[PDB]
């Protein structure tokens, strides 16, 4: 048992609610927040922005030494840092971007690193700003996924789609 509320169940592990994930993580504090983050770890916007602002830019602040030291990720890639004051940890994932012209391939690669994880607060990988058909992000999410995780939508008639078109 866990403290997510409101959700519809999709499958044996996979599950969905038309909310902000930093609402829901400002509620649940959940151990893991999955930031839908680039390569440079720059927040600037979509789940990215919206997660870093709500941590007052620490998000920022330590993603930048996380760069200085490490590089930039691969895309496909993660890494673990603090989840400030939303949850433990935050698993920044770089799904594909379509409008950088990144392969979307790459999205089942992305979607693995939630393996890592026994439960997991996340967005739709590659949707949103990332160009991405959401559909098809939604299924790659349960075709991938083996854990636990909790979807949060923000998008009121994206969530509605979803739900009536998932097979
Ligand atoms: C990768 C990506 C970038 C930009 C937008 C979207 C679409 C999704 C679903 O609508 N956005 C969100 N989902 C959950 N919580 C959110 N909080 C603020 C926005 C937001 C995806």
């Amino acid at each position: 048992v866990n403290s997510f509320s409101g959700y519809l169940k999709l499958t044996d592990n996979v599950y969905i609610k038309n909310a902000d994930i930093v609402e829901e993580a400002k509620k649940v504090k959940p151990t893991v927040v999955v930031n839908a983050a680039n390569v440079y770890l720059k927040h600037g916007g979509g789940v990215a922005g919206a997660l870093n602002k709500a941590t007052n830019n620490a998000m920022q602040v330590e993603s930048d030494d996380y760069i200085a030291t490490n590089g930039p990720l691969k895309v496909g890639g993660s890494c673990v840092l603090s989840g400030h004051n939303l949850a433990k940890h935050c698993l920044h994932v770089v799904g594909p971007n379509v409008n950088k012209g990144e392969d979307i391939q790459l999205l089942k690669s992305a979607y693995e690193n939630f393996n890592q994880h026994e439960v997991l607060l996340a967005p739709l990988l590659s949707a949103g700003i990332f160009g991405a058909d959401p559909i098809h992000s939604l299924r790659v999410c349960v075709d991938t996924v083996r854990t636990n995780v909790y979807l949060a939508v923000f998008d009121k008639n994206l969530y509605d789609k979803l739900v009536s078109s998932f097979l």
